[PDB]
């Protein structure tokens, strides 16, 4: 009852670098808009790629005969533009696109009180702000409304509130206040594996939730974006916004390299991004580092990746397995896989229920009061 609907060769422009490649997509039955670089020789349905509840746009800039997929997942807009060489292909494309996503058819801004702004993006903006009444801290994504159900993990930043105004779609988030883990790694410039291990743990904790409850790939993996609460306890945040990039997008030393050559991608990505984050606070540095991106580029891709002598034999086997290139080999890239990471030899003697339930100690409690206390945003954030 799953089948291919349209496919051929499209040109896609790159997500995070933006030039145009030539990728074979399939769009199929429950709503996969998935490109290959090679025709596939033909893996659960990801939601990164559905159609489903999109809106179309086809437009002559930045050049002719483009049309781009817009769609809302979660409190992110994501575009994905392409362009085919005539308009009778495009619209072809688009209304089949189109028949696909038809076919599987009191709080107030005055509430809270402005602090910071957090990001700028193209469809709106993220802020940090502090809920009167209360005096909690929350980060509110704020949307255009012109361009476009909680669920909870303990390691996930709750969506709290939602609510929209005449021109904006609001998303009201919590924010930790045990500071940002870049800023715990560098004034302890490295951690230990037993710290590095609990870090870990419950990240890989809340990937398997999404993974395999959410049905969707994370691909934003990365030390900045990993808070700790009052307690010490991992947040993975969602405070990210879709922008137009400077003369590329992003930081790429952090992508995958199936991402990184706009290539397919599955759940594998976010074990790479879990390689590179426990690599860092394993070894107080990032795996690859140069200025020039095309070095960059060409690191990531080809230059495996080298150890200290001060990790141990566990350390490195469960390093170089999360940032195998091919992803296909890459450890979690199976069918198991979070079991794959669970069952390795690093996390062995982690009972993993523990791990949900918050049964493992913080090895490092954040000199905070309550979650009120504002001392990792105060000016002693150096
Ligand atoms: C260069 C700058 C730029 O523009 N970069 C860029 C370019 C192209 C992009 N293309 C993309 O996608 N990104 C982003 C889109 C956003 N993610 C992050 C992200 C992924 C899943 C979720 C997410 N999700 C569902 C459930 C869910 C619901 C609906 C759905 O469709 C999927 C999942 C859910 O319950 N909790 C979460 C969640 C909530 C809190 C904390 C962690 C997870 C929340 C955030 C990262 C990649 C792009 C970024």
């Amino acid at each position: 009852d799953v089948a291919i609907v349209k496919e051929g060769w499209l040109h896609k422009r790159g997500e995070y670098i933006k030039t145009w490649r030539p990728r074979y997509f399939l769009l199929k039955n429950d709503g996969t808009f998935i490109g290959y670089k090679e025709r596939p020789q033909d893996e659960a349905p990801l939601n990164n790629f559905s159609v489903a509840q999109c809106q179309l746009m086809k437009t002559e800039r930045p050049r002719p005969n483009t049309f781009i997929i817009r769609c809302l997942q979660w409190t992110t807009v994501i575009e994905r533009t392409f362009h085919v060489e005539t308009p009778e292909e495009r619209e072809e494309w688009t209304t089949a696109i189109q028949t696909v996503a038809d076919g599987l058819k009191r709080v107030t801004m005055n509430e809270f009180e402005y602090l910071k702004l957090l990001g700028k993006g193209t469809f709106g903006k993220v802020i940090l702000v502090k809920e009167k009444a209360t005096g909690r801290y929350y980060a509110m994504k704020i949307l255009k409304k012109e361009v476009i159900q909680n669920s909870r993990h303990p390691f996930l930043t709750a969506l709290k509130y939602s609510f929209q105004t005449h021109d904006r779609l609001c998303f009201v988030m919590e924010y930790a206040n045990g500071g940002e883990l870049f800023f715990h790694l560098s004034r302890e410039r490295v951690f230990s594996e037993d710290r590095a291990r609990f870090y870990g743990a419950e990240i890989v904790s809340a990937l398997d939730y999404l993974h395999s409850e959410k049905n969707v790939v994370y691909r934003d993996l990365k030390l900045e974006n990993l808070m700790l609460d009052k307690d010490g306890h991992i947040k993975i945040t969602d405070f990210g916004l879709c922008k137009e990039g400077i003369k590329f997008c992003g930081t790429p030393e952090y992508l995958a390299p199936e991402v990184l050559e706009d290539n397919d991608y599955g759940r594998a990505v976010d074990w790479w991004g879990l390689g590179v984050v426990m690599y860092e606070m394993m070894c107080g540095r990032l795996p690859f580092y140069n200025q020039d991106h095309e070095k960059l580029f060409e690191l990531i891709l080809m230059e495996e990746i080298r150890f200290p002598r001060t990790l141990g034999p566990e350390a490195k086997s469960l390093l170089s397995g999360l940032l195998k290139k091919d992803p296909k080999q890459r450890l979690g890239g199976g069918s198991e896989d979070a079991k794959e990471i669970m069952q390795h030899r690093f996390f062995a003697g982690i009972v993993w229920q523990h791990v949900y339930e918050k049964k493992l100690s913080p090895p490092f409690k954040p000199q905070v009061t309550s979650e009120t206390d504002t001392r990792y945003f105060d000016e002693e954030f150096t």
